[PDB]
């Protein structure tokens, strides 16, 4: 009976240990796959788009840096797809709110550059367009162009103090575009909204230009004369929203772990059922 | 005996904490379920298509009269012609003037032209226009891109059909006095109801024109225009929803079950613990 | 009255099976959802930062023109114009061989290459000046093609083949004469499903008019002006992602199977309670 009991105990032990080892192996396999999945989801968040419609935009900032030109004319034509042309080279007709501030360089910290800051169109439904014309007496230059830079608000500019920072931040963060010289450039602007971590919101300006030639037949072509025309208009009454989010949920992973534990227990319950069946076999052997 | 005082409160403290963790968990899952329902995600795919589906291009010359049509079968270097001579109406042109829907004031005129086909064969349409000099500066022509030119021909009430397209579409402007290269790409978006919409995108590029060959005195304008298909990879946009329609019910039910079954395990384990504690008290009694 | 309880037990057995009908409906919904998720892989965008970019490769087809300038500034934007037409100042790592176009299988193409900016803090802007005699086509246009690495071109053999695959991968942008063209270059990185990474180039032109009154080129000899300044020291990292893992879904279904079995345990208990109610009725 010694070796019969030895073989019975060995069979019981090997069956129980094999069941427990398969259980542990699948448990480690599942926990490994879950932890790599969690790391993968932590590594790469996923982005989301959305479109909202607003009735009217705030007043945006447009910081023109004319080299030596003077503001010949500016208007606020609304619905005026065909602006009333007139004789070029004639000053006046300035119905715009401006504020001429000159500040210093961030790179060399010496350039005492200026900025003829002008407001932008307010309502997209009104589809108002701002028409600006600049003339500069010709000086020896390979090409002539005036840059323009956009920032969020013409009104928060007013209430803000220490405006040197208020221009430094915009130029350091954003980049600059140069509307062409000798042509009329039609520029459509659309504000994009980007969600940033900690709940911070960022406004980034993007635009697509469209150049159209200008005929100087209405003026005598002479040295010392060059005209620029630039117009800004809100592209569409839609705001693009970018929200970067993380799909994985830690709690969801925990729920999956519990299901394996319950599965493991049910596996252990079936192993105990096998053990009690073998105990019944041993009872049959003893009663034999 | 102080042992009863020590022990007869944990049996309900475990209940209290298990309901607390359960309600916190269900709050978490309902909150993030609502969050995922509120903010969906978008997925982008590319489709390679051998079929053109010529869209058709709108044109509003206004005062200019087209001088030429050319349908370059496959040639990126057009032959030189005489700038100013008329003829060669080779485009599939259909003329339908219409009234303004948006201002309800002007008698608009349109020249619908069938779009280029065979992107792999790279057929490009070439049109040129001559306009007598006018007082107005910045002479330019407007154009619009609309799909399904043939379906437009089958369609009726075309005035309404053209009127809805202009409002929906951006209608970017086409330059004057400047040959322009326009490459248009087809993008397709999946709407909420399951239908799909079609939108156009273009990357313009302007090239200068040598008018030195021409001998102008009045100031006549001779702007050209060229359309071409870009990479035929049509982009499909489908904003899918997060995959938890019925799953999170399964997760919440499973976390309910684990605590329910561990409640009975807690009861039996504390019964065994109180039995062995009674044995310990008996041993040192 | 116990016969009605037996019939109620039979009805409990039948609700044991309408429940698994509900369960098979649910798992069919789950497998349809999985088949949907293996169809629409989501996309991910990452914005990494590079302190000093790789040397890019720019191919130009000057036709019958002649390169006249390779001025690599340091931080100056104001270019001192010496003479519109003078040759020299070729301080650029240029190189050229004649290539044969495979598309027509007969066209021979000549392309000279340029080292490129390669740095963003320096914001190098290679400056090229081209002069060409009067032509008949009446549209002076020069085609410029961009690829990832200039240095990979020189060391690798099969330079003809190296041209014969950097042909349709990019769109072969073209710039025009008579105008200074400001091309701002940026690259995006796309991760292949096999683990490869594909480089892509994106550009945003901005043309500026030119004044020819400084030389009076009455004949028609056109000029060209191209810069290649980098836009930002950022790289768009595009990686696709797969939403669903089969093992992760498997668990939810397994949990449901356990719950239904547990529910049956309780449900048989409920039938015993109906039997317990019947005994009180018998009293």
């Amino acid at each position: 009976v010694r070796f019969s009991r030895t073989c019975l105990k060995n069979f019981f032990s090997v069956l129980l240990i094999l069941v427990y080892l398969l259980l542990m192996g699948v448990a480690v396999f599942l926990v490994y796959q879950t932890i790599t999945d969690f790391r993968d989801k932590l590594k790469h968040p996923v982005m989301s788009v959305s479109y909202k419609e607003v009735n009217m935009y705030d007043a945006p900032g447009i910081a023109l840096y004319p080299g030596k030109a003077r503001l010949l004319s500016c208007e606020h034509h609304w619905y005026d797809h065909i602006p009333p042309l007139k004789d070029p080279g004639q000053p006046g007709e300035n119905t715009c709110v401006t504020q001429d501030i000159s500040y210093i360089d961030p790179y060399t910290n010496k350039t005492m550059k200026h900025a003829l800051i002008v407001q932008g169109p307010r309502d997209v439904r009104r589809r108002e367009l701002v028409f600006l014309q600049f003339h500069l007496n010709e000086t020896k230059q390979d090409f002539s162009a005036i840059d323009y830079l956009l920032f969020s608000s013409y009104e928060a500019f007013l209430k803000s103090h220490d405006q040197v920072k208020f221009m430094q931040d915009c130029e350091s963060s954003f980049s600059s575009w140069k509307f062409s010289g000798g042509f009329r450039t039609w520029v459509k602007m659309s504000l994009v909204k980007t969600k940033e971590e900690d709940g911070s919101q960022s406004v980034e300006f993007r635009q697509e230009t469209s150049v159209v030639n200008f005929i100087d037949r209405r003026e005598t072509p002479d040295k010392g004369d060059q005209l620029f025309f630039v117009v800004f208009e809100w592209k569409d009454p839609y705001i693009q929203e970018i929200q970067d989010i993380i799909t994985a949920n830690p709690w969801s992973m925990i729920a999956l772990l519990c299901s394996v534990f319950l599965v493991l227990f049910k596996a252990a319950d079936f192993a105990k059922l096998s053990v009690k069946w073998m105990i019944k076999v041993r009872r049959r052997h003893l009663k034999k």
